[PDB]
């Protein structure tokens, strides 16, 4: 009743929008008529190949909380809305992982499934990313923020061998099965970056890496009233992510003190200014170790850079631009770029991404 | 009569709040009786001393953007209502400085001069701040947010030097004149600090330095309905706020690029953190430099965990916090404390501190 009033009223203003930035005005009218008797029909309706690829990436470019927002047009839609079982989810995220990794030249991309129905699911993903460590506890070990999902995976039969940086599995549930099902990722498909600092040999101590490519896979993709509960996206890392929260946070990794010790400085008083010396070298020694192993990545500067450019083109295109302050300045000199001095509207536009409710937990 | 309507609703909220904190609830009848009577006398009411004294440290602790605020009740209350001429307010400003100071332990103070009547300015401070240096173009000479205020002082016969730490004179004006009067600073009365590096000794090459004590001097106290136009406040420095901010923003000094220089690093590359290792560096030497000349100042970290013991003590008074995330994080790794990782409900509460439009421009 009101599900299928929503789903059309969403429908005319996407269309609408989306054949206007393509150039194909006139067809607007026809391909709402057959909208129209497709969702009196079934209940929905289907994007075409070109819907859905501009969808996502105007999806993209209404990130209110992404900075490298300048490469919304160069996004690489994988089209999977075919896949029935689990074999073809698997296989997905697996070639998923491989295209966009790309040897290390990562190509910003996403893979759509097919989305919910009557409300419901047909593939629920619950990894936050693709590729991500597991967490524990007695004394911390491993990654935190991933404890939950963790214990989830546990209770699937899955065992890690306890170290900091265990890979999680693939985890996922088709519709129809009460529970998800699990595969370990493959090595070869994986790459990991050791951290090491360019002038300072004894940073090689920490032992610490992280993964190549950030794939986000838990977000719901709404494109006209069509939601796509399951789309995992994936760009390459800002520096900072990795050697500023990930490895920083007290909550996370925390090793700025350990940092502090390898570089020779003590971490008696605040007044010295350690974590601070601390975070410089460890964001200079990711930076320097992604690009060694040949991985793309963007130091924060360069990336406000790019920003900045964006900016300019969404006005020169007539969009309003919208963004959160508070997460697109970077967790390190903040000030140092002009994201710090201007204020953003955090206005929702859709087509967007969304935040949805966790199946563990 | 709308005036006279505002005014005694804010009277009956801020005495019942006032005395409810000071253990005089059974004082809240006969005193608002005689404020009633006040205001239909004169138009206006007169606070008590201790009235006021409180109301400015409330609305230290109602300042959202404010980071230092567990000192709240400590501060330094100076009642200067009775100042009638140009004089009063100079020499009451002077000794503000003076006072503040304290040979370099400063005290937080506040000097409240007669709030507005009948709307109507007493005195108005012209200076955003009582120290602050001067700035001017052709090419870019002192502090660019001075610039327009420098301007407004040389069209009333003052003239700067033209280096880059000239001190701005006081400017203000009294009710009836048209035009504001100005004072030089006695430089007896200003500390300075040079800015030198404890490990890098070619930092004094930069010959950077700045002021003790900065002293707002700009904003509105409004306590009860009473509007305090005039009520010039301070604290110390928090490093960050002058090699982050003052000495680093590309709209200000714009020092990063010469502090790589002496600090021995290339400007090279974006992925060599650079900017980031020159800010590490430019505010490990303020505060070193503060300390060395015995000025208070309080490093990013320190702050951070004092404001924690005060949003602890705020939550065991029984009182709602109130704060504005992106003013309360530090600008150089605002993630190394916890205000990042949590969120602030920016509600605005009074007595508090406001911005009011400024006379020049
Ligand atoms: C191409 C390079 C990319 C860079 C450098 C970049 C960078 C960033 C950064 C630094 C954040 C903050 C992450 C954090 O603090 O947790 C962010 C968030 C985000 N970005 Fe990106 N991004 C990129 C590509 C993309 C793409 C491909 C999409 C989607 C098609 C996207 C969607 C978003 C969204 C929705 C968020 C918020 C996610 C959250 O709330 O957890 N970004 N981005
Ligand atoms: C005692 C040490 C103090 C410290 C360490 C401290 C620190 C800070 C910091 C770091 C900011 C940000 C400044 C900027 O980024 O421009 C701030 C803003 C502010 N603080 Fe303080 N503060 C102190 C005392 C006070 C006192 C004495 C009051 C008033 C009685 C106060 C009122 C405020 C207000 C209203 C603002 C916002 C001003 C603006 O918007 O320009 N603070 N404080």
């Amino acid at each position: 009743g009101s599900h299928a009033a929503i789903l059309w009223n969403e429908a005319k203003a996407f269309i609408a929008e989306c054949y206007a930035e393509l150039g194909k005005a006139e067809e607007v009218a026809d391909r709402l008529d057959s909208i129209k008797s497709e969702i009196d029909r079934t209940g929905s309706y289907v994007h075409t190949k070109e819907e859905l690829e501009h969808g996502a990436k105007m999806a993209w470019r209404n990130s209110n909380r992404c900075i490298g927002r300048l490469f919304w047009n160069s996004l690489n839609v994988i089209d999977r809305r075919d896949v029935r079982t689990k074999e073809d989810v698997r296989d997905a995220l697996f070639h998923h992982i491989e295209t966009a990794t790309n040897n290390g030249k990562i190509r910003p991309s996403i893979t759509i499934f097919p989305p919910e129905e009557k409300g419901e699911k047909q593939v629920e993903i619950w990894n936050h990313q693709l590729i991500r460590y597991a967490g524990y506890e007695g004394e911390a070990i491993g990654d935190p923020a991933s404890r939950s999902l963790t214990a989830a995976c546990e209770q699937l039969g899955w065992r890690g061998e306890r170290t900091d940086f265990d890979l999680l599995p693939l985890i996922f549930r088709m519709r129809g099965d009460e529970q998800p099902v699990w595969y370990e990722l493959p090595r070869s498909l994986v790459i990991e970056v050791p951290i090491t600092h360019p002038d300072i040999e004894a940073f090689s101590d920490l032992e610490l890496k992280w993964y190549g490519v950030p794939i986000i896979s838990d977000m719901k993709l709404e494109v006209g009233g069509i939601h796509y509960n399951a789309a995992p996206f994936n760009g390459w890392y800002m520096g900072t992510e990795i050697g500023a929260r990930n490895l920083a946070d007290e909550k996370r990794y925390d090793k700025l003190k350990k940092v502090a010790s390898v570089i020779g400085i003590s971490t008696n008083y605040n007044t010295d200014l350690w974590k601070d010396q601390a975070l410089v070298e460890l964001n200079k020694a990711v930076l320097y170790s992604y690009k060694k192993q040949g991985v793309s990545i963007v130091d924060h500067h360069t990336a406000a850079s790019q920003f900045k450019r964006f900016e300019e083109q969404e006005e020169e295109a007539g969009r309003k631009l919208t963004g959160d302050w508070t997460w697109l300045i970077p967790p390190i000199s903040g000030a140092a770029t002009h994201i710090f001095h201007r204020s953003y509207d955090n206005s929702i536009v859709k087509p967007n991404y969304f935040y949805q409710d966790k199946p563990y937990e």
